[PDB]
């Protein structure tokens, strides 16, 4: 059923919080034994956001290898995410481990280091070129190399280096900052220009690692980012574009971590900018 009809149809009956808990009803239950170990309480910034055995990333030590980060692979679209929680106090370090490790290029950032008057997630990348930081924990140097200031998102370029070998990368910083407080975007406009432009750096190609996506929880707007991704490249991949269901393809996503899309509201975003972005390339 085209989406878009779906969409209407939802809104004239008003029934975004019945869809919604569906969906909460039919999501996937792994173990997160890893996540729940008292050596690990400190790892995690809320105790009901975990990520699941199968599918959380490990970091290559053998002191303690937990993070709160899992892998969502995409079979049929042929993409692959990191979502993780913003970084606490003591896992700045594991964050950039994490980055290194696993080859990424671009870490994605959805929220703002305060909002609602409280600390969501720690100033985890330097803000001026010559007061670089070290993490000695983990033995990496992270430079910023250059800053890229617009309305609805800011582009960092920064170097960060293995000190134990001396390699350096390019990692590029998308940090969307106008995401509202309370609620969603009344327009999925400058979310979907952010979307492009992450796209158009070659953050999400394969010939890199996975893209890094946080958020304060990692699975509310950071859910919003993948789902809209994935469902707009299916549309561009099928012979039909309007047999994409995008309640499926949350599930599916569900079976990688748990607790994508913590609202009705941000549920129905999705959708919008879905519809939105398919016009954006619809002979557009
Ligand atoms: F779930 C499905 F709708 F069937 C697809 C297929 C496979 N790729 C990821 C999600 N979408």
């Amino acid at each position: 059923m085209e989406m878009e009809k779906e969409f209407e149809q939802i809104d004239k009956s008003g029934s975004w919080a019945a869809i919604y808990q569906d969906i909460r009803h039919e999501a996937s239950d792994f173990p997160s034994r890893v996540a729940k170990l008292p050596k690990n309480k400190n790892r995690n910034r809320y105790r009901d956001v975990s990520p699941f055995d199968h599918s959380r990333i490990k970091l290559h030590q053998e002191d303690n290898d937990y993070i709160n980060a899992s892998l969502i692979k995409m079979e049929e679209a042929q993409r692959s995410y990191i979502l993780t929680q913003g970084p606490l106090p003591n896992t700045v370090g594991h964050f950039w481990e994490m980055v290194w490790e696993q080859k990424s290029r671009g870490v994605v950032m959805l929220n703002r280091v305060m909002e609602k008057g409280s600390l969501k997630c720690a100033q985890y990348w330097p803000q001026k070129e010559e007061k670089e930081m070290i993490f000695e924990d983990t033995n990496l140097k992270l430079t910023l190399i250059s800053e890229d200031i617009k309305s609805y998102y800011t582009v960092r370029q920064l170097e960060l280096e293995n000190l134990t070998t001396q390699e350096t990368r390019e990692i590029l910083h998308f940090h969307y900052t106008t995401w509202p407080d309370f609620g969603v975007p009344e327009s999925p406009a400058s979310f979907l220009n952010f979307l492009f432009k992450v796209r158009e750096s070659g953050s999400l190609s394969p010939e890199h690692g996975p893209v890094v996506v946080h958020c304060s929880a990692g699975i509310g707007r950071s859910g919003t980012f993948c789902l809209a991704d994935t469902c707009l490249l299916l549309m561009d991949k099928r012979k039909d574009p309007s047999s994409v269901d995008i309640k499926k393809v949350l599930l599916e996503m569900r079976k990688f971590r748990m607790g994508l899309i913590q609202t009705a509201d941000q549920l129905r975003f999705s959708y919008l900018a879905v519809i939105e972005g398919a016009k954006f390339i619809m002979g557009d």
